[PDB]
């Protein structure tokens, strides 16, 4: 094995387009994803969903 | 009064109709009512009802 001086991550949820790509080589210092809100669940039981 | 012996229900809840049937005469063993939920009242103070 020989991504030596890599931190390899896989994509494991579907979301891998393999038309598209094989892989993507980043400098990881000038990527940022900001979290505004974490995942957060609400229960429904009185709602309306759509209209019509 | 002539009934003897059965156990006797009067409907009252206006269910009856008495152009189909006069009595109905049963072996109270071979009929099951099968209780899923009994009665439950939820008080809804946000839904919506109807359409249109």
């Amino acid at each position: 094995g020989s991504f030596l001086g890599f931190n390899t991550h896989f994509n494991r949820n579907g979301a891998w387009s393999p038309e598209s790509a094989v892989a993507f080589i980043a400098d990881s210092s000038r990527v940022k994803i900001g979290v505004r809100q974490d995942i957060t669940v609400k229960f429904l039981d009185q709602a309306t969903l759509g209209t019509g």
